[PDB]
Parts: C-alpha cells; structure tokens; sequence
C-alpha cells in the first residue's frame, strides 16, 4: 500500500500455514500474525520504530486475544461506527434498515480465558510508549444473558502494564464490560471518543500521572464506572460529556491534585460524582451537574443501590476546592430515598480544609445543598445557599450564605 | 487502494455509463455513484458496516449535491484547505501567490433547488448513526451580489434526519450556512475551522448530549456563529469565537446546558443570547470582549441592536453567570443610543439567575449588569461597585464589589 | 498510492539522479523534492491546492533544511513516537527493548547554520494559509554536552511568515532545544500534541490573535518556556497539561485580551505563571497548580534563578481576573529561598484594577496567597485567604478574608 514495511493493511494481510484465516474469520489472528512480522523486522532497541495496522471497513469478528508488545504500534481504521445495540434491543426493529454497529467494526468475540481484544502488556522492559488506538470500533455484540445486564466477561483495550504517551482517540467502544483499561499510565491523552453502552467506560487502574480525559462522550451500566481513577497525580478531566447509567460518573480513589473542569455530567441516581479513600487538593469547578430519573421503559427499577443522603457529590478526602458549578436536581418524591429525605448535593463524608464555594442548586424539592460530615474539619461554604441548605453536623465549618 | 472494496478513492473511480464525469469536473455524481455501489454490496441490516470516501488535496467543482443516507460513512480528506476570501476581495492582490482555498477543495457549485453540497438524511429507521466528516474544505466560492454580502444560498453539510453519534478538522469558507444539524444526539463538532460564512453551525430542531469544542469560528452580519435550539446538556467549550456574527453564542429554550472557557470577539451588541426560556444553564471562565469594526468595508454594517441590549442577554430561570471577564471598547460615537451607558450583562427576564465573579472594564461608563423589573430571586455577587448594578426588580440580592 | 499526483508517500518518492538520498537518509532532502514537484505542477494563483505528505512509521535522518513556502501543505505521519529520552540517558537500561523515539520518527541532524528542520516562510503574498502537521514525531536524538543540559541549537517546527488558519496536532516532539515556534499567528491551533524533554515547547513570538493552545502535554527545560506568547490577542490555552521542568510553564509578554481556563500546571521552582510588561484583561481561572520540588537525581539542584517570593503566578498589568483556582505548595524549608522565607502564591508585581478571586491555597508552610506591591491600584482581593495570607503595600486594595 505504502512503500514502507510498517504499513499493513489487514485485509491483504496473508498468516501463512493457515491461508483459512480473514481478517473477517479472526482479525485477532490477523493482527498477531502482523505483530509477529514486526518483531521479526524490527530487532534491536536501535530498529524498533513500530508500525500502522490499518482497518478498513467492515464487519470482523476477533476470536483470538491480540497481545500488543511493542512501542508505536498504531492501529487505526476510518470511523467510529457506534450504534445504540441498548436502543435496538429493546424496541421493535421492524423495518429497521440497520442492525449492529459498523465503521471500521471489530466484533469482539473473546473466549473466557482470554477476555480482552487488546491486551496491551510488556513483561520486559522499559514501559510500552507511544503506542496508538484510533479511528475504529469494539463491539461485544450482547450482553450476558440478556441485553440489558451490561455483563459479559469481554475488555475492547486493556493496558496491564506501565506505559508512557500512549494515545487514543477518535474510538468507539459499545457494549463491553469493560471499554477501556490503562494501568500504570504517565501522559495518557483520551481523547475525543465515544465510549458507550459499556458496563465500565475507562478505568484508570494502579496509578498514574500527567493525564488527560478531554472531549469523549461517554455512558455506561448500573453497576459499572463511567471514568474510574486509582492513584492519579495532576489527571485533568476536561470537556466531557457523561450521560447514561454508570453506578458513578466519575470515580476518583486516593487521587491528589487532579482537576475536573469544564464537563458535563448527567445522571440517573446518587453518587454520580464519588472522590474516595483520601482524593485530597482536587479542583472540581466550572462543570454542570445534572441528576435526574431513568426515562427508558426497561431500565425504570434498576437503582446503582444508593440513597439521596449519598451526594450528588461525595467526597472523603482533604482541601478539595469544590466550586463554581450548577447542580440540577429533578426526581419525582415517590422516588427518593430513604422516603421523606431532604436529598443531599454534596456531602463531605470526611476530611480536613475542603472548600465549597458560588455553587448554584436547583431542586424540585426541599435539598440539602451540603451536608458536612461530623467528622469533617476545618471546612468552608461560601455562596452556595441560604443557611436553611447547608447542614454541618461537625461543629467549626465556617458558612457564609448566599445572599 | 487498500485490499477492501469499502474504501474509495475519488480520483481512481469511474461513472459506468458516465465515463467522462471526473472529481474534477463533478465530485459529487462520483460520491453519489460510490454510495449506489456501497448501498448495491451492503444490502441487508446486518451486513451495512459502511465505507470511507478519501478525497486527496486538489481543487474539486460539486454540481451535483451529495445524499449521505448510510450509516458510518466517512468523507476525508488530507486538508481543511481554509483561506482568506474576504481579504482577497477587499484588497489589491497583485502579486499574490494564491487567489483561493486548497487542501482538499471542494468548490460548492449547487443549483439553486438543491443548494447543500452534502445532504444528510433518511426516511426510515433508525436514525442515521456514526457518519464522519474530517479534513477536507468547503468552499462556496463566492457572495452575491458582491463579496459582502454574505449570501448565496449554499450549504456545506445539512443533516436533516434525527442522528446520532456523528463526528465532524474541517474547513469552511464562503457558505452562506457551513454546517446545520437538526436532531442531533452525542454529535461532536471538534477542532474544525468555520470562518467568512454567513452562518457557522447551526444545531437546529432539538438535541442533546452534544460537544462543541475547540473551534475557530466567525460568521457575517445577519447570521449566527454557533446557534442551538432545543437542546439539552450541550457543552461548549475551547472556542475561539470572533467576527462578525450577529452573535456569537445564541440558544433558543436550550436547558441545562453549559459555555465554559471560550474566547468571545464580537463588534455589535447581543454576542450572547439565550433566548426564549433558557434554565439552568451554566455560563461560565469565558473571555468576552466586545470591539468595533477594523476592516472599512464592513465599517458601517450592524446587527440592528443598541447597546442596551447586552454583551450577554439572557431570559430564563436559574442559570449562573460567572467567573467571566468583559473587556467593552467603542468610541463615544458608535454607542447607540448616544449617551447611553452600554449594559454588559441584561438578565432580560427569569426566575433564581445568579450572576457571580465577573470583572467588566469599559472605555466609558457601563453598567455592568441590569436586571429587568420583572426577574425575581436574582442574585448579583461580586460583579461590579454598586453604581454599576441596575436592577428595575425589587427583590434583586447585590454584593457589591468590595470598594 | 492514490490516484492523485497531489499525494506522495516520502518511501516512494526516488529523487531522479540522486538514488542514494532516501527518507532514510535524509528525509529533509526528500521533502525539498517533493516541494519542487508540487511547485512545477501548481503553477498559478488559482491552480495551488497543495499536497500531503506521507510518512510511514519508520526511523528517518533529515540532514537537510525544509523550506515550507506553500499552502495547504500536509505533512502527516502515523503516530507520535513520544520516548522518554530523559530517563533513557539517566538510569541503567540493561535488557531495554528500546533506546530511542519512533513512530513516523524523523531524527533531527541540521547543521548549526540552518538548525531548524522545517522552516515555515515566505516572502511575498498572501499570508501562508491551511498548513498543517499532524502524526510524526521529530527528535532532535541528544543534548550537549550531557543528555542534561537541554541544549543542541535545533528546532522542530520553525514558522517565520505571518501565517493564517495552521494546524499542529498528534505531533511528538522530543530532545529539541525549540520544539515549534509561530511568528505571526493569526487563528493557529496547536492541539492534542505530545511536546517533551526539549529545552523549549511552544513559542508564540512577534504578536498574533484568535489563537488556540488546547489538549497538549507539554514539559520543557530550565533555562526555556514551555507556552509563550508576545503581543498576542485572543489567544485561548485550554485543557492542557504543563508538567516538568521549564523556566515557566505559562509565560505571556504584552499580551492583552486572552484566556487561561481549564489547565493543569505542576512545576519545580517559582514563577510558573508569568504575566509580564504590561498584560492586560486577560482571564486565568478554573486553573489547577502544583508547585513541588525536583523528585529525579540529576535534576535535584537545577534551578530558574528565582527565589519563592516571586510568585506561583507573577502578574504585571490591568485588569486581570485570577480567580477560581486551585494551589497545592509543597515545598521542603530547607529547598525554600532565600532561607525562612514565607512564599507568596500570587504576586501582582504591579497595575491597575486586578481581581483575585475564590482561590484556594494548601501550602506545607505558612505562605502568603497574595502579595500586592506598592504600585498596585484598585485591585481587589476575594475570599483567596485569611487576613493573616493577604499582603498590600497598596494602601487601596479591597480585601475581603476567607470566612472564620
């Protein structure tokens, strides 16, 4: 196609030994097949600039788990191609005059012992760097046993090890448990993808540092994340847009020094914003809260098992600045819980120095703007409600109310 | 090209029974003969994964409008090929080196009963889902009757049917209406250059769940940058708005949505308007300045308002209006009416609008925020000395600026 | 490779009587060619659309200069290649799989008289327009005399030509004392790039307006800038995130009318922020900064030069509005200067009719979050700390103390 021995394409990609396997049969093997030829190549930590693999597209299942070990490995195909699988099997699709998803469309078909399309992992060394994910589609065609559990066992990209300026971007990912796995990431960019329709969008595992989360669309299941991080250090999450079912929105554990600014968040039950286990010095500012109640039909009784005493944020951890956002909540009164409860917006379930400040609520009922912990210490709440709407169960939070 | 007949080459395909039609001559019979081909092989709801259409840089007429009606197509090119026009016909460009728009070029020349260059649209189910726009420009070549005028009737990209998941590295130039999409749901409108038409994006009908991000974007007098009506949850973020717009951010009963860090030039009045019943939006860490006219020919052009109208001009409940800067410079002579003081921030009407954090600097005296008499439950926190604040409404609560 | 004369792969393109310079050998000279081809075809004013250039994933020496003097050129790789350099040159790489950048990886070897690989000008009219970089990684391979100095007199991208509607994206540089530097941007997007481990990251130099700096990673060197702009207008740095070593890691002069929003900024010594010689009605805010010290050996004693009561953020102008941002100080008293010093966190150095507002300030030891020199006037101090954190040597500063 190129002049160039890094370029493949994966329909003129022949195994030899097996001239059975397409690229529509098993692109899993295909792309091993590729990686291999690649090593074979490339040789010595002098020689070893990577390759493309292009995806054309079309329709192709992947049987076979692709091992990616080497640095600059871009694989790329020429559209997203999402399709709400969650829309079509819940209605009638007479007439319908698609069914599935397409693009540049891998259909993951993974056994149980090898569940991930893409295990991204160097056991060797130095961390796996620069490596691409663009431009094509993750499918896990059901869910397990119906369409509406966001269960399966199957992970579109699953990053296991360290790994330095890895990209991805311009992807979809539908109806995996797990779209999205990076452990150990340092200068990871997400970047302007739609990830949705998956039990768990992308999980931040391990640690982490010098990340961002910018310009996705992204919904995912009850039980399930929508973006988890563990551990990160100074991760920017930015120009989001979260909707769906995720159990959360976003998940930070232990993390310090983040920032998440500028995104829109849109969920169905508490707990769509949770900082945990000691996320401390975090700005969560200038983003847009919304907490509604489930309108498609099939998914009306299933809950994340939260109550409305749980925030809208909830946060554990020390000297967050919680400020400038708009918070709007709207649920029915027969569907709060426990019955009869004043809904909180953010609680401060712990920590030391958090500051709350010029956040505007809007409630159909009686809220509790914030609710500060007893255990909570030396906090602030400046101009986000009147005194009725800021409960302090500790005794020394400092509260000036909105004029 | 590649070893998949669902990728094509506009310069390689050929018109059976039309062999002499080229891109050249009519790019879009060749995109509408590759799309009866992709329709011809993809024939049942289960085998439609779509196809890319690759358009390398050169100079193409489209005669012909195009009618995308398959999910995931993709049309790229390698270029957004933008180009100065208005300077061009305003300027003596003896000896310039180039006269027109390139990358990949495509020259918009419609009949006027068929005047979009892509057409967007199905009559059926679903919705049309996954198509993708990228890195190629649309050029309407000319305004009518002169080069100032701002008209011609062309449209680059019409998405007329309800869609969803659509991606659109663009450029636009010289279209009286680069990009309208109606009924867009997760739409992203990323990173492109719309700039010299009279309308920029227009998000028409209804939508939700959309990003605008990271655009340069500026329109001509009698026609809207970005424009929303309907939506909900739209996040628009990372903009450089500027030109000549009669606005540059206008949404009509668009709820709970959110404007966070942008750049907003304007040189009339009313560079922000959210228009008939907008609640609980946020609107916030943006950069508005609002100037005069630089470039004599468009000197004694104006959008019909006065200046009293607004920076920003808002009518609805609950939205909140801060951490933004107003930097306001028209001479004297060009404030209308004469001897007014120019209002930077009109809350118009509405219910619970809080304006908080926002420093005005104006050449004259301004007001830096007033209130109609009939807003109720307003709060104004922190923008502006005391003298600066007009509120007709009676139960309006002011915090001066300290001093 | 498409049936267009306007596409050329660099593995392809033979230069006829010089079969011995490849892209291998020097992809700089294969890329002039190329140029001159385009030139030979496209020859009139309305016959110019331009080309794309592309580059396989491979390892390529450029030796020679390119002269970019046409629109709508494309030059486009397939991936970033980004390699920490660094920390190869600085630890034990026994059993190291890999020991350099790749990628669509052009290895930067100009002579000292033309250091910059890709020079970006032309003399004439119109502006330069449509340009764009995207997907290719350039790698200036070392610094000398030590992988540590951040310094080897090459630059990446060099444009010198007012320039309209360019667009730098996907790109990796790495090992470069300039990355990429803009005179005369006008509409400029650098976005989503990796720019790392060189001496400088992102210059915006002579003046520019309705530019876009958004969704980059960028680290730079101690003695270099990692965003700076001059005499710009409308210039948006949005969603990025600045780590590392640079002098500064925001730094604008002149510069009036622009905005700072959404980023994440961690740096080792003082100064990250700079507003210098009279910037004016620029919006910082919705910002996250980390002001920590050096964590990697080699680097532990290298400094900027400045003590800690210059500033997290030093801001000389009017009318400025620092607000909503998040500071986290940790900084060791023995790493503090000059010794027992308390730092300050924002300094306004001077000017008319600043705002700091709703700002919050974590420190390991007592700081000052504001400190207003004496020339100050109208400036207005909001809710970013006790009294006791506040300093005006103003008499007409209006503060109002964090509550309790």
């Amino acid at each position: 196609p190129l002049n160039s021995p890094n370029v493949y394409d994966v329909t003129a990609w022949r195994i030899k030994g097996q001239p059975k396997v397409t690229a529509e049969s098993d692109i899993g093997a295909v792309i091993n097949d590729i990686i291999a030829d690649i090593k074979k190549r490339q040789s010595t930590p002098e020689t070893r600039p990577g390759a493309v693999v292009i995806i054309p597209p079309g329709d192709y299942d992947l049987h076979t788990q692709v091992v990616v070990d080497v640095d600059y490995l871009t694989i790329a195909g020429f559209g997203h191609g999402f399709f709400s699988r969650s829309i079509k099997d819940n209605v009638d699709t007479t007439g319908w005059l698609n069914l599935q998803p397409g693009g540049s469309h891998i259909r993951v078909l993974t056994p149980p012992t090898s569940p991930q399309a893409f295990l991204v992992r160097r056991d060797g060394s130095p961390r796996l760097s620069g490596i691409v994910f663009k431009d094509f589609c993750l499918d896990g065609v059901s869910f397990v046993p119906d369409g509406n559990s966001y269960k399966n066992g199957k992970t579109g990209i699953d990053v296991a090890s360290d790994n330095d300026s890895i990209h991805i971007t311009g992807m979809g990912f539908v109806y995996l448990e797990h779209a999205l796995i990076v452990r150990g990431a340092d200068a990871l960019r997400v970047h302007d993808n739609m990830v949705a329709e998956c039990g768990n969008c992308v999980e931040l595992t391990g640690a982490g540092q010098a990340t961002i989360v910018s310009d996705n669309l992204m919904g995912a299941g009850p039980e399930g994340v929508t973006l988890l991080a563990e551990n990160h250090e100074g991760l920017l999450v930015t120009g989001n847009n979260f909707f769906p079912r995720g159990r959360s929105l976003l998940e930070f554990t232990g993390c310090n020094r983040c920032s998440v600014t500028s995104n829109r968040f849109q969920g169905f039950y508490p707990g769509m914003m949770r900082l945990l286990n000691g996320c401390k010095e975090n700005l969560i500012t200038s983003n847009h809260f919304r907490r509604g109640t489930e309108g498609f039909p099939p998914f009306i009784d299933r809950t994340n098992g939260l109550d409305d005493l749980y925030g809208v944020i909830h946060a554990m951890g020390d000297n967050n600045l919680i400020s400038n956002n708009l918070f709007a909540y709207d649920v029915p009164p027969g569907k709060i819980a426990p019955a009869g409860a004043q809904p909180t917006i953010m609680l401060i379930a712990g920590g030391d120095g958090n500051v709350i400040a010029t956040n505007h609520v809007i409630s159909n009922v009686d809220t509790q703007h914030v609710v500060l912990d007893g255990s909570a210490t030396r906090s602030k709440v400046l101009d986000s409600g009147a005194a009725s709407t800021i409960t302090s169960y500790s005794p020394d939070t400092a509260i000036r109310p909105t004029p």
